[PDB]
Parts: structure tokens; sequence; C-alpha cells
């Protein structure tokens, strides 16, 4: 058999697991060991987006689940606990396991119970693990997946940073960015029509102040999973190249590629060398996923510019939209205040400020000045002030034809933005009304609901 | 030109074709030959699922079509017959053919006719063949695809077993497991929204008593096709690894991978070495295909357990659901009895028994005992007996909140199972009512139809 | 850094860009240069299909955009102009650029403006470029993508022909082949449900009289892009094989494959050697794309037949359908005449003639004779003449059961063809009525609209 390095030696090792986006240290070991792995399933509400709650099913309290790191030839004694608060039974199938179900039958664990099974890690490589409990698709869709690394006996080459990034497709009853606790939607899941496509279980999980970091000249290894359940990632780094891409434990290594297809349930190790400073975007290049459903993550490189290599500027809201900023905490706060019935004008203003970035600023500018004769101003806009209800219709349904704004004619097209939710339109317009010498007041979600219906 | 091994020598060879999942023997030949291939298109009803009929269009009476095996450098005289019972014209495009349409124009065959054309097999490799008749997508969707192997001149390395597995996506007017003769649905096909995703033309075609077999220590080669028409397979073996994956006649060979993307119209040769006994599941790891639409096949390995490699148990209904069992013949029988108007309580009981596995047993257990205080019993259930109509509502629409069953409180969540068809709910509940000291009687599909509508 | 060939030498080079499907000449240069690239965004209506207009956003007036060809180690001074007629701002992200956004922030260009940035081409390979302006998916969906080749320092091996082919998915409010100016459909785009899947921005862009050409014995290199935004191409050549497939600047080269997966945003260089004459079809082998949404392109090879390799005939309308013919200009003319209110019987006849190929002729024959007792005649058809309204119902809704046509019984199935638009049914039936001694007259789109509604 492969991984024939003899019986376990030394002492039993209690595996130290890490939460995304971090990785356990290299095993740094020349002998096979008995490794004891303890992983606990926890079902809990978390924010899938600002003001959007979801009942996740998690391995270790995170999506993706805790990272497991062992050595080819190790004997793994795998313990799965199911927290007493769980409503569902759970189990595990680890890719890389030699045996039926990858552990599934022997890891069946009711709420408040523990199971264990033992396997030899015969196969080096990076591998997806996931729940294997009927209905399997529901369990995986709710977040039950992670990565296990089985190192080659000599270890992977040294790098400056190792990170853990895992794509998933998610299925909410509500539409993208519709607030509240969103149930799982079985019909969307069966049709492979996700409402969100995410890295690490949430919109913005790896953007802004949650970005990954490295410095010019450093090497970065990323362990990239695709939990699915259903989508295949056109996995891509914007503005860079992968030195290496290696799938699972494959003998093949692709070098010097920017775009690479990761199967549903697949995993790859990618290597990046930082050359010039700025934000490098990991995306699913099935572009509506990346830019309309949340499938973007950032590796931010600090260090000296090299104008001979790249003369240009850091990413901004034109490309990254409302994820250019450190966070959108104001949207969470405004949503909470709406639930509590304490929503203030300033709550709306700060939420709208966050949402205006990219969505509106690409044309109207961050200062609302637009571009005379090309993009009309929102700053001190007579046309806006004259009819706040018209402004709701313009955001939802677009605007075209000749108009006059602050004494100048425009004859252009503002596309409809019907995908914005009632609260988003209300908060954006309240921000605009309370900025740039506009007349103040507020737009409510209910105001926008009425315009959308007629 | 490649395959330049000279003119055909020896005697003309009448190719012996095989039905899935079997493969013709190695050609075992050191000279190029004239190989005569005879393939007949037959249009006929077959069961795509238990009690679900479909009008398949087949090469050789099977989906996928008969397997063709020749040697690089052979001259192939290809004869296509279209059975007189056919309503449609048919033809063939074989991948690996050097020439326009891969044979399409010269193989146009009306019902009751025969065509022939000759090609040299210049290209070694495994290749999809399919019908190439307008509307091409309709012909392929109805099952008109198979594999042709063009061996390298020295032959493939010897293995213990060779099998033939081909994925397809299928488009029925009715939903998944809706009984009766299901028309092709053009609108679902254009939108790439299949109702079934299958190996070898049916649900359960390669599960249970139809599984592929090998023994511990043996090598298994699988010729894997993806007929499409539309889907790309995240092709995966649960609980194992592929020693090798080779696409078409590619120079590249990937080794030691578990998950591999097979394009629509693509084919690969995979190699497996049996290490420990049990069921190894071939899936499309776009998971809702595998677990909600039929895309699972089994390679069952017999032999001695090795607890040092894997301590765990064989697959069961928790993972495989209602395909853990040898077959679901009872569902076919009950459906037939419904059509004939002779449906008995015991017909329903046996159909429900088959469908209860995984679907209900994952939580309620195979004996209906559940888990006190966690999963309420269906065995001798006062709550079930008290209101059979409520039980229909619970299966369709779920149940949550505090309830009392057999003297114990539950406060958990049973998800809705609205995807079950009226007959499936009726048969499952009739099985439960006639098991475990429950009060007997029956639930009808019409009973369930009324609850679903209100 | 890679591409470390020193500072630019010689004179600054003004890059000569080419329109699809042509490629600039090899750079044929042994020193690194400063290359000045000028690319202008133009928003304009073009025909996405005959009689179907679309507002494309283009780099250089074409979809895909102008081809850029430079040498690894070059310093590229990139100038982006946005034509004054533009309504939207635009920018660029070139894959292969080392720097944040691949140029996006520094190339933001309002209508009537110009931007520039400088990058070193460190990375050899074929790369997608695309617009990177919020909403990014909308910009890409409207056609803003192309290819940049960064040659290795020694150049690519010499071939007889180099061509430029780029797949895209498109999202119209109307259905496939519904006439008129079709708006972008955001809801279809978010759901990844394209109405058209095309090579080079239109149906028939590379078919018939727009086919690519080469001769027997010649080598053809194709630079293949996938602009997306959303789809992954099961990229395939019908009746041939790729000698080589190389993705982006990857070290890996696959040889001797026919079917290859191109990620969304991906690019590959493929090599073909012409062996026998005829039409070789480039398709997305997700077959409904290729045969129902426009995803087919032709490389037509002229030269001597070799009956030892392939005895068969050139492609015809059975496989290629209504794209077997040089063009479908008659459909454009008839659509124009309908708009102008000058639609004649002969306008309809010529449009119907073009649309009858494959769609109807596969069964009824190009001469309408059918096959006695198998496919009933449309030529001098008593059954057709007897009830023109029935003929509309038959095309839309199909026909089955026993009928009598010209004295002979038929007992077969004509599938429904509801996907044909009202004008297409009207024009096809007007062609049939005015051919083969049929009674003449005409069917109007309004006639067909009424039958479809009842
Ligand atoms: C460029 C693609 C735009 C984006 C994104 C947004 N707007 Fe816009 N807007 C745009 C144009 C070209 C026009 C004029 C259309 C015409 O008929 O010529 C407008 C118009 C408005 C108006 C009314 C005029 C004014 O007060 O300046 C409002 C109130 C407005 N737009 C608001 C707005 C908001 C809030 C946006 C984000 C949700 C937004 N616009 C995006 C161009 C573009
Ligand atoms: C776990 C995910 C479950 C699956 C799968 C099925 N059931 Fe269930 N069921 C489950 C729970 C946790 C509960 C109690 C909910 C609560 O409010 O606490 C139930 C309840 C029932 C009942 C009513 C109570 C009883 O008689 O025990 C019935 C009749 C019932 N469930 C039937 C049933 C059938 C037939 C299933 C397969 C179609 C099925 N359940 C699946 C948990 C789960
Ligand atoms: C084969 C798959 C067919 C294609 C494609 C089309 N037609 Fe057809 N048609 C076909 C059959 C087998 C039948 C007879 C059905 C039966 O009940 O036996 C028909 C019938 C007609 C008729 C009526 C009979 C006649 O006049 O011959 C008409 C007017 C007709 N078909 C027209 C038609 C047109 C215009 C098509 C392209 C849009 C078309 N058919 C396609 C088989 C097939
Ligand atoms: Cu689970
Ligand atoms: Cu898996
Ligand atoms: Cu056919
Ligand atoms: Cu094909
Ligand atoms: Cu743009
Ligand atoms: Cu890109």
């Amino acid at each position: 058999l492969p991984g024939d390095f003899g019986p376990p030696r030394g002492e039993p090792i209690h595996a130290v697991l890490t939460s995304p986006p971090l990785v356990p240290p290299p095993v740094n070991r020349t002998y096979p060991a008995k490794v004891i792995v303890e992983l606990e399933v926890v079902e809990k509400e978390m924010q899938i987006s600002e003001g959007v709650s979801y009942t996740f099913w998690t391995f270790g309290g995170t999506v993706p689940g805790s990272f497991i790191r062992v050595r080819q030839g190790d004997t793994v004694e795998f313990h799965l606990k199911n927290h007493p608060s769980s409503k569902m039974p759970h189990n595990i199938d680890l890719h890389g396991v030699t045996g039926p179900g990858g552990g599934a039958a022997s890891s069946f664990t009711a709420p408040g119970h523990e199971s264990q099974f033992t396997f030899k890690a015969l196969n080096e490589g990076i591998y997806v693990y996931h729940c294997a409990t009927a209905p399997v698709g529901m369990h995986i869709a709710n977040g039950l997946y992670g990565l296990i690394l089985v190192e080659p006996p000599e270890g992977l080459p040294k790098v400056d940073h190792e990170y853990y990034v895992m794509q998933g497709d998610f299925y909410t009853a509500g539409k993208y960015r519709e607030k509240g606790l969103q149930p799982f939607d079985m019909e969307k899941a069966i049709d492979e029509r996700p409402s969100y496509v995410l890295f690490n279980g949430a919109e913005g999980a790896l953007t802004g102040d949650k970005a990954l970091h490295a410095k010019v000249g450093e090497t970065v290894r990323i362990f990239v999973g695709n939990g699915g359940p259903n989508l295949v990632s056109s996995f891509h780094v914007i503005g860079a190249i992968f030195d290496q891409v290696r799938y699972e434990g494959g003998t093949n290594v692709q070098k010097n590629v920017q775009t690479t297809l990761i199967p549903a349930g697949g995993a790859a190790v990618v290597k990046f060398t930082a050359r010039v400073p700025g934000s490098y975007v990991l995306v699913d290049h099935s572009i509506f996923r990346a830019f309309n459903k949340g499938a973007m993550a950032i590796l931010k490189i600090d260090g000296a510019e090299n104008k001979l290599v790249y003369s240009g500027k850091e990413l901004d809201s034109v490309y990254l939209g409302d994820r250019a900023a450190p966070n959108m905490s104001a949207v969470t706060k405004a949503t909470q205040a709406s639930v509590s019935g304490t929503l203030t004008v300033q709550d709306q203003v700060q939420a709208g400020r966050a949402l205006f970035a990219g969505t509106c600023s690409v044309c109207h500018q961050g200062n609302g000045a637009g571009l005379p004769g090309v993009f009309p101003p929102l700053a001190k806009s007579d046309f806006l002030a004259a009819d706040p209800k018209r402004a709701m219709n313009i955001v939802l349904h677009g605007l075209n034809g000749k108009i006059k704004v602050n004494g100048q004619e425009y004859d252009s097209v503002m596309p409809p933005m019907t995908q914005l939710n009632d609260d988003e339109v209300a908060n954006i317009l309240t921000y605009v009304l309370n900025s740039w010498d506009n007349p103040g007041g507020r737009v409510s979600a209910e105001d926008v609901k009425k315009v959308r219906a007629q």
C-alpha cells in the first residue's frame, strides 16, 4: 500500500485544528504517528451577509470547518461529537480516506453523542471533508465542509504564509441581501441556483479589514477548497498569477496560470509570490458569482511600488464596489435598529453611505458631483429635491431621456437597479438626501415597497 | 499521419460490441485490420426510475449504447441501421474520427434503412460517440451516446476488470420520481435544468444488486463517458482514489486524484486498486445531482477487512439512502398495481418500506424507534395514530415546536419533504401505519394530493 | 522577477491591433520594447442574430475586442479611450498584468476621456482582458472582453494560419431569435441562463461564408478565449483533434485531445493539423448551447479527399441545421421589411427557405418529398392545402396519430417546435406554401400569434 512507513511511533499526538483562514503549523515530523482528531458539529445562526442571518451547520463553529493537518502514513483516530443543541444527526466523509463512505457509516452521531473511527492516511494531498448524512445536499449546503491536508513525508516547501479559503454555494428562500433570518431553500438547491456564492461562509469574510496579508517579496500558499454543494469554480486571482496549482494529491502540477477550474468537492494548493503592493482578488470568474453573489476574497500586499512593473493605483470601489471599504458594519446596525423599531435617520445615512460605494459612486462619484453633462450630480441636486418619490422610481426602474439637473441637460441612460432590496434603496436615498446640502428627511423601506408594487 | 501502421492485414474482423457495463475483450492484435462495426438504433420505452417510463432512443438497445473496441491504425467500416419501428431519422458522430461531422453526413439513416462509411482510426484514446441529427440536443437527451475505445498498438496494461460507465442528464416533463410515461421536456433541456442525472440510463442502474464487483488487491479500469447533453461531471469516487485519470487520447496522465472534471461529450479512463472491502460510490460531486437526481454508481469490493487502514463499517442508508438496498422493485410493482387499479395495502407497505430507507430512517431509525427526547418514534406512535391527516401534513410541510410522543416531549425540527410525490408519501405512511404495532389502514395518493393543495 | 530581459531598447512600437477573427503578425523581435497600445471603447447596436439588434459595449468596435500581441518582458503603455457617444464609464483588467485590478483603477475612463497606465509583461501566455467597471457582470455581458498574447521571447512555433475565436454568454429580455432591439436581462444574467451562447459576438459569425479557412496539410493555431461572463466551455472540435492545448501561460501542454474545459475568463492556444477536407465545427459541447443558442464556428479545409482516412461526405443541414448555408441574409431582409411595413410574400418565402434547412428538411427533405410512409411530403401536400391553420398548430404543437397525406397513411410523431418565434413559423409556412406546386398565399406572424395563444 502507499504511505507504507510502518506502525505509529513516538507519542500519540492530539491534533491542533485551526479556524479559517488560518492553517496549523507544518507537522515537522520524520516518523508516522497516531494522531487523535476531535471535531464537534455545532448548528448556529451566523450572519451570511450584513443583517442576513442563516442557520449554519458547522464543523468546529466555522464555515468552512476546522482545518486538519496530518502526515502521509499517520494513523488518524477521528472523533466526531454532535453538540447537544443540534437538531439533526451528522457524520463525516473525508476525501483521502481509504474505506467506504470516507468514514460515513462509523461516524453517525446523534445530537449529544460522540463517534470514532480509525483510518490510515495512505494518500498525500489536500482534500475536502463534508457531512454525509441524508439529505446530503442539505447538510453540505448548510456549511458542513472543510479541508484536511495530508503532508508528504518530507513536508511541503517552506513559504512565508499559509491560508485557508473555501468556496461554497448557498440557497436562501429570500433574494440576495434580503434581510432577516433566511431559511434554506431546497428548490433553489436542486436547481443549482444559489442566492450567495461565498468564500469562508459570509459576504466580506475575506475583504477589507478581514483581508489576508503578505509583503512584497513573500511567498503565500493557499489551501483552496470548493465545498459546493453544486458549483464548479473558475478560480482566479485578479492582477496576479499562480506560480503553482496542484489538485488534491495529484502527481501533476500546473505552473504559471491565473484561472483554474476547481470541481465541486475539489481542493487545490496554490502558490503566489508577491511582486507589487495592492489588493489581489480571489474570485469565481463566473463573474455574476464574484460581483453579484459575494464570491470575492482579498490578499492585500504591503510594500514598495515598482513603477517599472506597474504604474497604476490600488483597487477602489469602481471594481470592488461596496467591498472596497474596511467593512459595512453600518448595514448590520441599521438592520438591527429596524428590527428593534429604533431606526434613526443617521442609522440609515451610515448604512446608505456604505451601500453607495460602487453601486452609485461609479457614475455619480463618491462626492455626488457626477461629471457635468455626462453623469448628473446628486450633490445639491434640484432634480432630486423636486420629487423624492421620482428618486425611488429612478433607482428601481432606471431613467433615460433628456433631463435638466442644476441648469445642465443630460441625455443618457441610468440602468434599473431592481435587485436592490427596499431597505437598501431607502438607506441609499436617505444617505444622499442628508449629504451635499440636499434637503434631508428620509426614505423608508415601506416607501420603496409601495413604489416597487406600482 | 498518426496511426501509420500500413494497410489492413489478416481477415476482416466483425467487431463484437458489449452492453453496459461490460467491455469487449482487449483486441490482442499486432497488425492493423479492417473492422466491420454494425450498430442499430432502437427507440423504445424503458424505466428511467421505478414506475417512471421514458421513450429512449438507443444505440444497440441500451443507454449508453454498445461499447466499440478497435486498434489505432484500423480501418473501420461502420454500418448504422435504424430499426423499422423508429419514428425519427438518426446518424452518428464518433469522436476520434478524422473527417467532417465524425461520420454524420454519410450515416444519415431513415427508419428501416442502413448506411455505412469507412474511417481510419488515426487517434488512440477513449471517445464519446453520439447521434448528430437535428435537433441534436433532443437526440442526445433521449440517450443516443456511447463510447468507442481506440487502443494503442501495444494494448492497454492488463487489469483484473474493465467496466463501462456513462453519465447523462435527462429532461422529463414531470418532476423527479413522478410516475408514468414522462415526455422529453425541451424547455428544461434548453435551460440545462435536468430532472435526472444518471449513470447508464436509469436510477439504480449500478447500485445494489446491479453494482460493479471486484476483490481486495485487484485492479479495475473504468471507461467513463459523459454523454451530457449539457452537464459537466465533478466525477468522484467516495472513499477511494484514482491511481490514474487519462482523458480521451491525451498524452497527459493525472495520477492519485479523487475528483476530476469530465466535460460534456468528454471521456476518461480511470484506474482503481481495491485496498479494503466495501462499496465505493462513483458520483457527480455537484452533490444534488448525486443525492437528489440519481447520479450514483457502486463498485463493491469483497475481501478481508484491514483495521490498520480502515476500522469503519460498510456504507448504509444514512449516506446512500434508498439505494443502500439491493433494489426498489416494490415501487415498480406498486406503481403497476395503481395503473391496473389493483393496488393493495401490502403493495403500498412494500413500496413504502423501500422508500423509508434514508429518507425517514436517518432520524426515525430503520425500526421506527427514533432516539428518546431527540427523534420521536414512529413505532407504536400515539401522535401518528391520533391524526393520520396531520401525518401527511408533517411529511409534506415539516414539523417544529414542542410536541408529546409516547409520553415524552420533543422540541426539534423535521424539515419539509415536499419533493416527495403523492404516491411516495402515501406508500411511506402506509408502510409506517402497518408496522411496529401501528393501527394499520392506508394513505392514498389522492389523500396526499388534497393535503398538498391545501 | 520573470521576464527579466532588461530595459526597453530600440524605438517605441505602436501596437497594431486586429479585429476578430484575425491576429497581428508575430512580433519577430529579440529585444524588449516599449509598446504603446491604444484601445477605444465604443457602445453601439449590432446584429446578435438576423433581425435581432443588441446594444454591445465593445473594445475597438468588435466582440471580442481587438487582439493585442506583445513580447514577454515588454513595457506596455496602455491607453484606453472611451468614445464621446458612450453613456457608461469603462476601464480594463488585463489578465497577465502584475498589479491590482490588472489595470482597473488607473484605466477608469468617462465618456469622451482617455486614461493610461504602464505595466511590464512579466508573464508569457494567452490572456483574457475585460472591463472592470461596476456592475462588472453587465459590462462583460455586453461584450467588453478580448485577448492579449504575451509571446515567449523566442516566439511561438511557425504555423500556416492564426485565428482568434472567443466564446461569450449573452442575456436578452426576449427569447432566442425573437426579433427587434433586445435589452440586456439582468435576471437571466444573475441566474446564468443565457439566451445566446456565441463565438465572436453573433450567430453565424464564423459559419458559412464567414468560416475560417485552411488547406489539407496546413497547421492552424487558434487563440481561444472564454469571455463568459458565466459559462464554462466544453470546447470541442467535431471530426478532428487538437495536436496541443495550452492554457494561459501554463507550463503544462495537453496533446491529442478533442474536448477541453475552458474556465469563465480563461484562454487557451490550440493547434490543429488539416488532414482531410470539409467543415470542422468548434462548439461548446454542452450541446444545447452549440445547437440551440448559437455556439458553433467553422474551420473549412479545402484539398483532396483521402478515402483511406475518411470515405464520408461534407457536413450538411442534418447536423449544422440552418447554418450549413453561406448565410441567412433573407431573415435580416424580411425582419427589416416587417419593421418598414413593406413585407412581401417573396420576402417571407426567402426567409422561410433559409429557416427550413435542418429545422424541417431533416425529416421532410430539402425538396419537401419526405419518405413515403415514414415522413409525409410537404411537396404538393393535400393535407397542408386542406387547412393552413392546422399547419400552424402542427409546427407549434406537433402532430401524432394516423393521418393520410397524398393517398398514403402515416402513423408517426412530429415533435412540437414551440421555440420557433411567430415570424419564423409564418415565414417557414409561407416558403412551403409557395414551393412545390402548393397553393401559395401567406401566413403572417399575427396568424401564428393567435394560434399560439389558443
Ligand atoms: C451609471 C451607470 C449610473 C449608476 C451606477 C447610477 N446612476 Fe443615477 N443616473 C445616471 C445617469 C446617466 C442619469 C441621468 C439619466 C438621463 O435620463 O440622462 C442618472 C440620474 C439619477 C437621478 C436623477 C438626476 C439627478 O438628481 O442627478 C438620481 C436621483 C440618481 N441617478 C441616483 C442614483 C443612485 C442613488 C444610484 C445608486 C443606487 C445611481 N443613481 C446609480 C447614471 C448612473
Ligand atoms: C430528521 C432530519 C428527520 C427526518 C429525515 C424525518 N423526520 Fe419525522 N420528525 C423528526 C423530528 C425531529 C420530529 C419532531 C419535530 C418536533 O416538533 O419536535 C419528527 C416528527 C414526525 C412525526 C410526528 C411525531 C411522531 O409520530 O413521532 C411523524 C409522523 C414523522 N416525523 C414522520 C416522518 C416520515 C414518514 C419521514 C420520512 C418521509 C420523516 N419523518 C423524516 C425528524 C425527522
Ligand atoms: C421529423 C422529426 C420532423 C421534423 C423535424 C418536422 N416534421 Fe413535419 N411531420 C413529421 C411527421 C412524422 C409527420 C406526420 C405525423 C403523424 O401523425 O404521422 C409530420 C407532419 C407535418 C405536416 C402535416 C402533414 C403533411 O402535410 O405532410 C406539416 C404541414 C408538417 N409536418 C410541417 C413541418 C414543418 C414546416 C417543419 C419545420 C418547422 C416540420 N414539419 C418538421 C416529421 C417532422
Ligand atoms: Cu450533517
Ligand atoms: Cu465528497
Ligand atoms: Cu438520432
Ligand atoms: Cu460530439
Ligand atoms: Cu465597461
Ligand atoms: Cu478577469
